[PDB]
């Protein structure tokens, strides 16, 4: 059962409920959903993993300005914190517009 994955659907039954891996993709899937309400939560939890798969989402999202989908990407950075996302805000700082800008600029204050 691999030494890197001991937990799996243990007492769980949903997707994002508790997987820490198996829900990573279903999470990435919502990024293509036509609905903004669902696409939001995805971006909101995507940063909680601190992975490259969460880096891109914030890039496009912070530009979507779809509110839940956009604002969600912003908070994702602060969640990760580090040089990784430090490049994400740098990419948004180049296209910094409105609130989307304050996101990158103010965020880097904590790396």
């Amino acid at each position: 059962m691999a030494d890197e994955n001991k937990w799996v659907r243990r007492d769980v039954s949903t997707a994002l409920s508790r997987m820490g891996d198996e829900a990573f993709e279903p999470l990435l899937e919502s990024l293509s959903n036509e609905d903004w309400r669902i696409r939001g939560a995805a971006a909101w939890i995507i940063g909680n993993f601190q992975d490259e798969r969460a880096v891109e989402p914030l890039i496009k999202l912070l530009e979507d300005d779809s509110g839940f989908v956009r604002s969600g990407a912003a908070r994702s950075l602060e969640q990760i914190g580090g040089e990784r996302v430090r490049a994400a805000m740098e990419k948004l700082a180049e296209t910094g517009t409105g609130f989307a800008r304050k996101v990158a600029v103010n965020y880097l204050e904590t790396h």
